């Protein structure tokens, strides 16, 4: 019983995680094979900052201007390349560390964990989830850029997010794997903002599950609704559409609980509509929607 | 900036997990040095856990009984000794992967990170605070027993917490890693319960220094008040009392912010009495108080 924010255990990612500098500037690599991957504003200064053409600044860069450290050892590089926004440095060693791993970009409403790194040294791990407006509520300081999300399933790393910047709101935005960035965001200097946010609904109801599995019951009812009528008070309350695809995916939550999901569906407007009057569920006072119905399941198993 | 629940890196704790059989049960086991320490429970059938003499039980074991399994890899157990509510198993091999580390028992108000694993094999990693009542708020199902607790201090691994069971009211209850339990729990089959628990002032003035340094500041206000009058109303709302020396370990965070302890104190007072009014801090609608002075630090490190 009980049901935590769990991360993934970050051995295999602690053993890919590099030091890079070119310049003034330090910033954290993955190093997987023969390859390290960072994010490719390493190689500005802020003197351009401003509107970079980084096809002219990696022109005017060589193999000897990128300091690779793996610990205490240095990795000489020796061959580099722009792949979008992250840069491959190639290195002569390959990464005798290297897990099984995949590229793979996430959905919004998708969950992973982030192995927060400063100079290369793992600081600490935690859960994100991708918000529907692509940026990420993580915890990063100067000198977190390069640091890597991740899920893991069996024992194959599959990466999907790469840190490089944060947003006015202190939302933070990255790339996955290949470079490309998550959300309408850019790695030069202007006045980006996240756009307008919603509440994942397909996970909230998979959280409510989540609580009724371990014995939170209180928001429980008779009613039941039809997909129609709930979807058209989650518009009102800034919630994401429920799709039939969502409900087919709750049919495991609903099938070991017994509620069928628009029961649930049910208990949610009656939430949204008059609140907790003071209660809890798993110990929050607020919908939670950061866990998706597969992380419910794998920490669920068996209460 | 960012404030999260953060564990941290479990690389060199997955290191160190095992997996221990004995008779039909099977647990985790930890492994440092040439020793695997595990529940002592382990030995028990259920026909014994009612008033489970536990010499006994250990007297009708041998070291044949005791099957040690590292990944795909068995050790041999040459030795067995019951150390309180732990068994430690000496085995044949030293574990190449044995980080520095210690055996520390921690303080009702301090936290952790907790590797959740089952049949040896780690499942996610995640912050718990020992509470005033000595119970955890944790997430274990079946076969998570021997899953340990622990921190990190530069590379030096301090456990401080083995699992053992999970009480009526679904928290959870150990020993440290020389076989101590934490709280009045015991390692037998009674209607044990949880006593009565408190909040943790001092850890929630820490959460509200993390959320005036991420930009969170509604809550403030001009009044200060005494130490003594704060104690009085900590006292009405099931909080434990503010002594000079918390407010001694809140001072980096007073400096930092340019907040007094006693400022934070009001607001506190206030929050207290009044409730959120529909706002949230740092994203939570509730006090929070499972983050300790130091986890605000070490993770608001430049905001
Ligand atoms: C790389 O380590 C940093 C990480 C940032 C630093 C600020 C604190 N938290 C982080 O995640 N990446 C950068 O510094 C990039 N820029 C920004 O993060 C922008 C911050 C900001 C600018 C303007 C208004 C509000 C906020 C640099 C590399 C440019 C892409
Ligand atoms: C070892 O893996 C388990 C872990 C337990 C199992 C139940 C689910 N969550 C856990 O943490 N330890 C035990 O099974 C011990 N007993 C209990 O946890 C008691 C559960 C309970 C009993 C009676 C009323 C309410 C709850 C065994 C080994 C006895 C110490």
């Amino acid at each position: 019983s009980g049901f935590r924010k769990m991360a993934f255990p970050s051995g295999k990612v602690e053993g890919c995680m590099v030091q890079v500098t070119c310049g003034t500037t330090t910033l954290n690599g993955l190093w997987l094979d023969d390859v390290v991957y960072c994010p490719r504003h390493v190689i500005c200064t802020s003197e351009d900052m401003l509107n970079p053409n980084y096809e002219d600044l990696l022109i005017r860069k060589s193999n000897h201007n990128f300091l690779v450290q793996a610990g205490n050892v240095q990795l000489r590089v020796i061959g580099h390349s722009m792949q979008n926004c992250v840069l491959k440095l190639k290195v002569d060693t390959a990464n005798p560390k290297t897990p099984k791993y995949k590229f793979v970009r996430i959905q919004p409403g998708q969950t992973f964990s982030v192995l927060a790194c400063y100079n290369g040294s793992p600081s600490g791990v935690y859960q994100c989830a991708m918000r529907p407006n692509f940026t990420i509520k993580g915890s990063f300081l100067n000198g977190s850029c390069g640091s890597v999300g991740f899920n893991i399933d069996y024992d194959c790393v599959s990466f999907c997010y790469m840190h490089h910047m944060e947003l006015p709101t202190g939302v933070h935005a990255g790339t996955d794997l290949e470079g490309n960035f998550y959300g309408p965001f850019v790695d030069r200097q202007t006045a980006q903002a996240a756009g307008t946010d919603t509440t994942i609904t397909v996970n909230v109801l998979a959280w409510l599950y989540a609580a009724v599995i371990n014995g939170d019951r209180w928001f429980l009812n008779r009613f039941t609704t039809t997909l129609n009528d709930f979807n058209l008070v989650a518009m009102k309350y800034n919630y994401e559409p429920l799709t039939q695809d969502h409900v087919d995916i709750l049919g495991p939550l609903s099938a070991q609980t017994g509620i069928a999901v628009l029961d649930m569906c049910a208990s949610l407007k009656e939430l949204l509509q008059n609140g907790m009057n003071g209660r809890t569920i798993l110990g929050s006072a607020l919908l939670e929607d950061e866990f998706t119905p597969f992380d419910v399941v794998r920490q669920c198993s068996g209460v």
